[PDB]
DNA sequence: ACGCGGCA
DNA sequence: GCCGCGTA
C-alpha cells in the first residue's frame, strides 16, 4: 500500500507532462522516484529521509518537502498549455512525441483536425480509427479468449505448441491494456514456418482486423472477438525457439520498469538481458528461475514483478 | 533491435 | 542504400 499518495499524485502529473513533451529521461527519473515513493515502508517526513531513498536527490527531495510543507507543487502551475493536446495526439498508436509536436506546431488541436488535415502513416490511421477502443482496458477474461483464439488456431497446425499470454495478464491484473501471445515448441524445431500460416488463418477468420508491424518472428496488430458489441484490441504474436522461451517470457511479462531494472542489474554484473537471452556468449537459461539465479536474485512470481 | 517510410 | 521515429 502506498503510504505516500500525498505527493505521488502531484508527481505523476509532472511526470506525464515531461513524457508527452518528449523529455523521455526526465520522465523516467520521475517515474523511478514515484515507484520508490509508492513502496517505501512509511510516509516520508523529512529532507534527510528524502534523499535517503535511491532515486531521489536534490531536485526531487525538494518537491517532496515542498508538497509536505505547502500541500502543493509550484511547477504544476508552470506546465505548458500544449501538454493536454500533446497527450491526445500521442495516445494515437504509431504517433510519438516528435509526431505530436509537429502536428501541434502545424496548428492542430483536435482529433477531428487530425482526421481532416494531418498526413498519417498507415499505423497512425489504424491507431486513430481505434482511438477509443485502444485507450480502454479489457477484462482479463477477454484476454483469455484472445489467447485461446490464437492458441487454437495455432495448435491445429501443430498440437505440441506452447502458447502463453504475457504482459499484465500474466502478472494477474484484472484488466489488461493489450495482449501479447508468446509461442514456441519444446521439440526446438516445429516453431519454424507456422508464423505466416497462422496469421493468414487468423486473418481468414476475421479475427485480425489490422496489421501494424509484420516482423519475421514478431507481429503487432489489431484483433476483435467474434460477434457484435466488441472492441478492437492490440494484439502482439511472438514466435521464439525453445531455448529463448525463458528470456522471452520474462521480457514480455515485464513489467517494463521491472525489465529496465533487470537490464541494469545485468549490466552491473558484466551481462546484458534481452528478450532473446542472458549474455556476456549466451548463458543457457531453461527457465525464468535460472535467469534470476545468474543475476544473484531471489525468484519473483509474475504478480511480484508488477512494477 | 527493427519495421516503417521519407528521401520534392 | 541511410536514418528518424515509434514501440517493444
Ligand atoms: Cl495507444
Ligand atoms: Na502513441
Amino acid at each position: 500500500t502506498n503510504h505516500n499518495l500525498h505527493i505521488t499524485e502531484k508527481l505523476e502529473v509532472l511526470a506525464k507532462a515531461y513524457s508527452v513533451q518528449g523529455d523521455k529521461w526526465r520522465a523516467l527519473g520521475y517515474a523511478k522516484a514515484i515507484n520508490a515513493l509508492k513502496s517505501f515502508h512509511k510516509p516520508v517526513t523529512s529532507y534527510q529521509e528524502a534523499c535517503s531513498i535511491p532515486g531521489i536527490g536534490k531536485r526531487m527531495a525538494e518537491k517532496i518537502i515542498e508538497i509536505l510543507e505547502s500541500g502543493h507543487l509550484r511547477k504544476l502551475d508552470h506546465i505548458s498549455e500544449s501538454v493536454p493536446v500533446l497527450e491526445l495526439f500521442s495516445n494515437i498508436w504509431g504517433a510519438g512525441t516528435k509526431t505530436a509536436q509537429m502536428w501541434y506546431q502545424q496548428g492542430f488541436r483536435s482529433l477531428e483536425d487530425i482526421r481532416s488535415q494531418a498526413s498519417l502513416t498507415t499505423q497512425q490511421a489504424i491507431g486513430l480509427k481505434h482511438y477509443s477502443d485502444f485507450l480502454e482496458r479489457m477484462p482479463r477474461e477477454e484476454a483469455t479468449e484472445i489467447e485461446q483464439t490464437v492458441q487454437k488456431a495455432a495448435q491445429a497446425f501443430n498440437s505440441g505448441l506452447l502458447c502463453v499470454a504475457c504482459g499484465s495478464y500474466r502478472r494477474g491484473k484484472a484488466t489488461c491494456g493489450d495482449v501479447d501471445v508468446l509461442i514456441t515448441h519444446p521439440d526446438g524445431r516445429s516453431h519454424r514456418g507456422i508464423f505466416s500460416r497462422l496469421l493468414d488463418s487468423l486473418r481468414q477468420e476475421g479475427f485480425l482486423t489490422d496489421d501494424l508491424v509484420k516482423g519475421e518472428t514478431k507481429y503487432l496488430g489489431v484483433c476483435r472477438l467474434p460477434g457484435p458489441g466488441r472492441r478492437h484490441r492490440r494484439l502482439d504474436i511472438i514466435v521464439v525457439p525453445y531455448s529463448e522461451f525463458a528470456c522471452a517470457l520474462l521480457y514480455f511479462t515485464g513489467s517494463a520498469h521491472f525489465n529496465r531494472s533487470m537490464r541494469a542489474l545485468a549490466k552491473t554484473k558484466g551481462m546484458s538481458l534481452s528478450e532473446h537471452a542472458l549474455s556476456t556468449r549466451v548463458l543457457p537459461t531453461p527457465t525464468e528461475k535460472d535467469v534470476f539465479r545468474l543475476l544473484g536474485l531471489p525468484y519473483r512470481e509474475p504478480a511480484e514483478r508488477d512494477w
